[PDB]
């Protein structure tokens, strides 16, 4: 008989995102126009959700633990930042992310309980990861008001993108080669 593992959308605890990734959707789709970031050639590593209770953070993670499997829990300035890889993916656009990433609350507060960033990644050389994410957005994306873009074992530079509450980022790997690379 076909394998019954729960879809992230069918979870109880996870609800209210499951509620929340149409308006994720049109903050990307929008963000990405006004940078004039071509997102079809670019790859998905995972999709991050924001929280600024507790209980939040451990609901969710409940939820996700129906449907996938943890690929990582380590402690960020002084707060623990699971990844978990599911069964199914989150569908964005063309985009099939099967890795979430769940921080508890940190230093920043997120008024908004949901989705907030993506993660892409930009296979070659790290040194150079900032420029060449730079390069991808153009010049009348970058000088609009309201968008602002900053950056951040491996070299992880990550460079990011935002309008004030989405965010898009890109970095030289994927979240199974982090992983692999400290076993």
């Amino acid at each position: 008989g076909h394998m019954i593992m729960a879809n992230w959308q069918s979870i109880d605890e996870l609800q209210d995102i499951a509620s929340d990734l149409p308006r994720f959707i049109h903050a990307l789709d929008e963000l990405s126009r006004r940078l004039g970031l071509n997102i079809t050639p670019l790859t998905a590593d995972h999709i991050s959700l924001r929280c600024h209770q507790n209980a939040t953070a451990e609901r969710w993670r409940r939820g996700f633990e129906q449907c996938g499997e943890l690929l990582s829990e380590n402690m960020i300035n002084g707060r623990p930042i699971c990844l978990f890889k599911l069964h199914e993916p989150v569908q964005v656009a063309h985009w099939q992310f099967s890795i979430v990433e769940l921080p508890w609350p940190g230093e920043k507060r997120y008024p908004h309980e949901g989705w907030e960033h993506i993660e892409i990644v930009l296979p070659g050389d790290p040194e150079t990861l900032n420029a060449r994410a730079l390069a991808l957005l153009s010049d009348e994306g970058l000088s609009l008001p309201g968008i602002s873009v900053k950056t951040s074992r491996l070299p992880n530079p990550t460079l990011a993108v935002t309008d004030g509450k989405t965010t898009i980022k890109f970095h030289p790997w994927s979240i199974e080669e982090i992983v692999a690379s400290e076993q």
